[PDB]
């Protein structure tokens, strides 16, 4: 029984995603965050490696669940007549990263950083995993306050990561690539490496790039604040209209703004406590 075993707090937040309640596992008091998802508003359907029908989102938690901190961990599950619950991992203190950039405005680059190299791990472990994240952006990033690690959540606009053209996408408009606005078509790792370059800019700037599909077409990057030469060739890299002019991850982490990153621990002592 999923009433017996959990304790309820309050809602932390809903949307399309569905509705995300605060708890405690009431054997152990581990933190926990409980999250409800509609049937009727599932599209995305898959099997576990024993056959049973579950959703996307559940099968994509299952293929990123290890001792990576990295990415948000999927605890149990549960299948009620109209929604399906799901029991994630919560850090405590914590912070999503859209809350912590409106907060504190535009990051120090040492900051932005190391932040962005998680976010990069994060999502080469998803991708090792054979897992498309699809909606990487600053809501859809926990930092765990104590210990600096930035951990990536929302797998439900997800799909198995593959080498051939998408032609769906439920994720955020605004950090869509233009081949996906002009033509309906992506591929993976080029989508996401643009996603990057959104959130990068992001973080340095304090605000994103783009708010119109025409701006996002044309792909004019403006600084609108006081960023490195370094910084601004790695967005401008990112956000290469032709998805094949994009950098791989390798090429992102081998970029020079990208040397000498903290460690998470080094991060929340100078930056968060
Ligand atoms: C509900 C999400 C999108 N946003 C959000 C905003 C503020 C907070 C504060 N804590 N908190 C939190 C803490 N621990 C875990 C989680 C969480 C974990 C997983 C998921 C998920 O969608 O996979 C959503 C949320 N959320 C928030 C979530």
């Amino acid at each position: 029984p999923l009433e017996s075993q959990y304790q309820v707090g309050p809602l932390l937040g809903s949307g399309g995603f569905g509705s995300v309640y605060s708890g405690i596992r009431v054997s152990d008091n581990l933190p926990v965050a409980i999250k409800h998802v509609e049937k009727d508003r599932i599209s995305d359907w898959g099997e576990l490696p024993n056959g049973t029908r579950v959703p996307m989102e559940v099968v994509l938690l299952k293929k990123v669940s290890s001792g990576f901190s990295g990415v948000i961990r999927l605890l149990d599950w549960f299948e009620r007549p109209d929604s399906f619950v799901l029991i994630l991992e919560r850090p405590e203190p914590v912070q999503d990263l859209f809350d912590f950039i409106t907060e504190r405005g535009a990051l120090q680059e040492e900051l932005a950083r190391s932040f962005f190299w998680q976010v990069l791990e994060a999502v080469r472990h998803c991708h090792n995993c054979g897992v498309l994240h699809r909606d990487i952006k600053d809501e859809n990033i926990l930092i765990d306050l104590n210990r600096g690690e930035l951990k990536l959540i929302d797998f439900g606009s997800g799909a198995l990561l593959k080498d051939t053209v998408y032609t769906d996408f439920d994720g955020t408009r605004v950090y869509s690539p233009p081949e996906w606005i002009r033509y309906h078509r992506y591929h993976g790792r080029s989508a996401a490496v643009w996603s990057l370059g959104i959130l990068l800019y992001d973080m340095v700037c304090g605000d994103i790039p783009f708010e119109h599909d025409e701006e996002i077409i044309r792909g004019q990057v403006f600084f609108r604040q006081r960023v490195s030469s370094e910084c601004q060739h790695l967005i401008r890299w990112c956000l290469a209209l032709r998805p094949s002019d994009r950098p791989t991850f390798e090429e992102i982490q081998n970029h020079p703004w990208m040397q000498d990153v903290l460690l998470p621990q080094e991060t929340a002592e100078i930056h968060l406590h």
